[PDB]
């Protein structure tokens, strides 16, 4: 299963990256397996009361602890493909005093690079620059 | 069931952009054919719990990751037939130090394009005017 | 049962516009025959958990998508026969540098309509009217 | 049951105003009998599951909407009995730019009305008033 | 059971004023009672579902309309035997612009009172001394 | 089953202060009791959905009110053993017009006392400590 | 369990210190063999629902406890393998009046520090490095 999940993150363009999408298709093979093994092991008799309830808890707390990393992720994959941000466009992100200035060098998951007029690197969180004033000059 | 789907989406005008409708379409039908097989495998006696809390917390964790992108298409739906913001109307969204000001040139249904006095594209994001003062001139 | 509704909506006053009435008796006539459908279909022995689980996140996610547009509604309906705010009466919203000031001109469910010195009109959401100071000179 | 709970809320004080009083009269007496009824019809062995998720999410949604004139009226009612908020006290609430200054001349369920030294009016929402600083002179 | 809740407030410390021990003690008799009613009735054979389901939304909306009073309260529970706040201490409340400078003269369950320099009594919610910085000079 | 708790909470080091341990072993012991006797009663047929929604819901409407006390204290527990917050260290907290300059002094569960240069006595609350721009001089 | 638990953070990466790999080792080990022993007892036909309850109920309080925590150290676990926060580059935190502003000197799972232009050593939290414009220098 972890082949099959691989080639649909892969088909469906959500992950990119090799690393993270074999990372990804585990998690998930480990997941599904659990699950149909759990639904077996309930299908017989065993109680699955407990079980189930300790394996939501873990996974709700582990989800409400990645809300930055999955709210940047889901920030990047939407983002992709606009045309005012891209390399070589002097944009400007932000209204009032946090306001940020440069161009647009290379794109992360995680970050959005931007060079400055002085030649800082900027990082500036594509969950930051989903809810801002993009200026593109 | 996707062309069903597809048809309904069309009527009811809450997915304009083809892609947009045939995605939609797919992942509804998809959801539809799922939640059909998992009641006929728990009807005949297989146990069906851990199969649906897996499902729900893995929905729940991607309806809360795509929060953002959901606020702003269902903004952009309704904004739809507002004669404040229309093409060559010199709207002014914000109040105080955040302040936006130019000239709606096109509408999408992430971001509104604004030109400003000195010809740089303004994109303002479809929830951000939603919940704003909204001046036009 | 979408007669019944219409009447039902018309009486209490929740909606007085007559295609927003009519959408809304559409859809809780739909839903009510949805909910005595599966009420139904599990009476007899058919697995209904699936269902019922895909039906309450699907409402779920549509009720937290439309949070915004569900407070103004609500907003609208509260602040209906209110002295202050009424056509012709000079009030002013806010405190600090966020203040809007203008003459009442028309009201909407989804804004409030002031209009400026210089002749702007101003679209005040009517969720910033309920949570804020209004000033009636 | 209607005349019943028209009397506990008359005597608990809770809601004061005839009219809403009524409304929530009418309201409580149809949601009790809607319970029963539902308790009953799952009694006899009708599936009552679909019917108790849909009016469990609808109750939760009209809940959720409500919450500002919930706490409006919550705070209305706790603030009932205070000696430094009586007519013809020179209040003053807020701290640094938010201030708001008046001599109360009124009082209201949904706000406070203040009369200004240039004699505007001004509607103080009580949940504001709540969670501020009162400054009495 | 309402003179034993009475004992156990009263023992407890939780509440020291006669007529709110009065009123939780009631509330939590008749809350008991009314639980121990449902669980009998449920023993039986009578459903119960829509019961819970009814009891268990209108506490939980109850619930989150008291928040800022129960926060309120909870606050001056804890607040409780802390040398720097007692009467004749010259204690400031705030960092940065909302500042507050006087003298404590009377403690409340809901409010925090301060003689100012100039005589004006200020009402200091409870819950913003908790998550501020005290200064006691 | 109290010493065991009150023995458990020593090891662990949780909590140090002998009457908040042999508090926190009082409550914890009640609870588990509580639930003991709850899964008996459960065992033998008697109904106890009633029971435990409204436990469950009492004892989530405590929890959310004891909010900041927990996340307080929380706070406290997790900066223990940290070189920089020690007596003698002139620490200064926060970034901007909410700063905090002191020397620290003595360390509390729910304040954290530091000496101003004037000798004013300082109570930042260790919540504000852990989210800050701590600097040590 | 706790050995295989232990060689599996230390593969996984998550925990790299041993004191803190041991506890999360010992408390996964933990967990688990309590949530096996409920199944069980589940099985026989002993009644769960009042322990699972509790257990659910606990471990929510206290996963909302250690909120902050466990943002922190998610934070600290994603910005590892970053090239632009590494020991010796001149990093710029923040924009706008809480701006920070230092060289990294060590890294940390709860505090990242910076090495001041006086000598100053500030602590700043890995969650407000996550969701803030990082300037490089």
């Amino acid at each position: 299963m972890k082949r099959f999940f691989n080639r649909f993150y892969l088909d469906t363009g959500i992950i990119a990256d090799p690393s993270q999408r074999s990372l990804a298709s585990r998690v998930s093979a480990f997941l599904v397996q659990g699950a149909v093994a759990f639904s077996l092991l309930g299908t017989i008799g065993v109680d699955t009361s407990p079980l189930i309830a300790a394996a939501g808890v873990t996974g709700a707390t582990i989800g409400f602890a990645l809300k930055d990393f999955g709210t940047n992720f889901v920030a990047s994959i939407v983002l992709s493909g606009q045309q005012s941000i891209r390399t070589g466009n002097l944009v400007c992100i932000g209204t009032g005093l946090n306001v940020v200035k440069g161009k647009v060098v290379d794109w992360d998951t995680r970050y959005l690079y931007l060079r400055s007029s002085e030649g800082h690197l900027l990082h500036v969180p594509n969950n930051m620059v989903l809810n801002s004033v993009v200026t593109w000059e």
